[PDB]
RNA sequence: CCGCGGUUCUAUUUUGUUGGUUUUCGGAACUGAGGCCAUGAUUAAGAGGGACGGCCGGGGGCAUUCGUAUUGCGCCGCUAGAG
């Protein structure tokens, strides 16, 4: 009770940490086991207000921190963690803002438990957009 | 190839007293059974065609099945941002 669980000390609750950090912007969004609740979403658009800084390390570990605080305010200790680049037919690496939004739930007070990758991956994808000749810059 | 059976006509004769001439008279017409031919087919192209045997191949057509992704929809969560 107390907007947290009845867990001894020795055990630790296990949460479950979305991280989508594409371009331009970076989503952690902490959960459930199951994923069907959810504790608290921060991104780095409410933490900057320059709208280019959004995917920005800066503004990655910030995010990260608020949701270290709320989820130690609400009595979670474990977390999971599910990486995510956009996938579909786009791009399948995560964004800059990855290492610095994980590095900071470390050293947060948080505790990690196992690390994989969601990423949409398709057998074969629809027409990707941009053209056959590319976006030329 | 060689001989033997097997057809139709015809240059000439002088069986010079005319007549009839036998003129099979000479040869050329169609044909059946034989004998012999060492009897008669160059080989099978590092040419080809086809057959045969086990394969082999994102080769083709039809049918069937599977995969996540994209988009949209319907529920639930939490937030003012998202893109
Ligand atoms: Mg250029």
């Amino acid at each position: 009770i107390s907007l947290g669980p009845q867990v001894a000390e020795g055990e630790n609750v296990f949460g479950v940490c979305h991280i989508f950090a594409s371009f331009n912007d970076t989503f952690v969004h902490v959960t459930d086991l199951s994923g069907k609740e959810t504790i608290c979403r921060v991104t780095g658009g409410m933490k900057v207000k320059a709208d280019r800084d959004e995917s920005s390390p800066y503004a990655a570990m910030l995010a990260a921190q608020d949701v270290a605080q709320r989820c130690k305010e609400l009595g979670i200790t474990a977390l999971h963690i599910k990486l995510r680049a956009t996938g579909g037919n786009r791009t399948k690496t995560p964004g800059p803002g990855a290492q610095s939004a994980l590095r900071a739930l470390a050293r947060s007070g948080m505790k990690i438990g196992r690390i994989e990758d969601v990423t949409p991956i398709p057998s074969d994808s629809t027409r990707r957009k941009g053209g056959r000749r590319g976006r030329r810059l």
